[PDB]
């Protein structure tokens, strides 16, 4: 421990940053439906899910072998 | 210290991060507003404030015991 | 390692959390931009430099000196 409670803070920290950046993009969708637009944001919006993705992936391994 | 110098940086980084977070919210925040709405985002802003404060605690109660 | 393997991963996050946040940013940018704007926002862009520079700062050197 010591150093390790540490590393489930930023864990967490890191996790909660997450919900923050979910929500700004959401934010920012129904930003651009409101006004036209939504068809040429095709690529913008594979490119956040396939982050998100890769987080939520890193997020998880992080999450099981921390515990050992 | 060696590892600990790396969870000061992973910190630091993390409270950057915080700094952009907020500032792409206030972003979309004069964006909303103008262009009438603001008042159907009240439950957007709530989750908004309470993840920040969740943020925040984790923040603190990082940067205090990681000088021991 | 152990420990290590999760710092690691925590960098990982972080980096890639930073792809997200700067494809909100843009996203943002091309919002403010498609509707006049643009030209006080100059102030909010300063910032998202500022704290972008100093994040990549910030994850430079962390991945330098992890290797030993």
């Amino acid at each position: 421990s010591g150093i390790v409670q540490q590393q489930n803070n930023l864990l967490r920290a890191i996790e909660a940053q997450q919900h923050l950046l979910q929500l700004t993009v959401r934010g920012i969708k129904q930003l651009q439906a409101r006004s036209g637009g939504r068809g040429g944001w095709m690529e913008w919006d594979r490119e956040i899910n396939n982050y998100t993705s890769l987080i939520h992936s890193l997020i998880e391994e992080s999450q099981n072998q921390q515990e050992k």
